[PDB]
């Protein structure tokens, strides 16, 4: 996050860090089993990493659980980086409590305008490199399809939606991959993409959560 705060710790119990010796992306905690993050996070010997504020530093709430079975979505284009999505088992379930909490999938998708909840890991500079050891946010409204569509002419898809500020300035990043983009309780998007960051006129491109909830409920139920 470039132009957003420190959360506080465990202000924001759905986020996970997903962990394979360092933290390399964002997660959302959905259920005691199951985590959602972005497709173009997937990597083999994932640990999920729950309960976290300083990612460097112990602080007694965290539960650390590896990774059962990945699934990207089955029609991931990571040239286009359309579908951008993917589900984490975990080998066991996490023990939810106010530190470690899940969140609700969207039943209706969010109009421009909705003020949303953005998280993670990420970068926080729009020019050079700086990475927080811990969780750092932002709120960021929706934007229309129109301006999402100008901002990056014939990139956006329909399981695409912009957040953000297109006069620039506030923005996910890198390392925020995969996280949440959370409006009113609901996980709406996720951290995927976009050219720079906090770069004027090139705001944050999120997976539309609302497109996938059936293919989620359902890979869930199976498996
Ligand atoms: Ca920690």
């Amino acid at each position: 996050i470039v132009g957003g705060y420190t959360c506080g710790a465990n202000t924001v119990p759905y986020q996970v860090s997903l962990n394979s010796g360092y933290h390399f992306c964002g997660g959302s905690l959905i259920n005691s089993q199951w985590v959602v993050s972005a497709a173009h996070c997937y990597k083999s010997g994932i640990q999920v990493r729950l309960g976290e504020d300083n990612i460097n530093v112990v602080e007694g709430n965290e539960q650390f659980i590896s990774a059962s079975k990945s699934i990207v979505h089955p029609s991931y284009n990571s040239n286009t980086l359309n579908n951008d999505i993917m589900l984490i088992k975990l080998k066991s379930a996490a023990s939810l409590n106010s530190r470690v909490a899940s969140i609700s999938l969207p039943t209706s998708c969010a109009s421009a305008g909705t003020q949303c909840l953005i998280s993670g890991w990420g970068n926080t500079k729009s020019s050079g490199t700086s990475y927080p050891d811990v969780l750092k946010c932002l709120k960021a409204p929706i934007l229309s399809d129109s301006s999402c569509k100008s901002a990056y002419p014939g990139q956006i898809t329909s399981n695409m939606f912009c957040a953000g500020y297109l006069e620039g300035g506030k923005d996910s990043c890198q390392g925020d991959s995969g996280g949440p983009v959370v409006c009113s309780g609901k996980l709406q998007g996720i951290v995927s993409w976009g050219s720079g960051c906090a770069q004027k006129n090139k705001p944050g491109v999120y997976t539309k959560v609302c497109n996938y909830v059936s293919w989620i409920k359902q890979t869930i139920a199976s498996n």
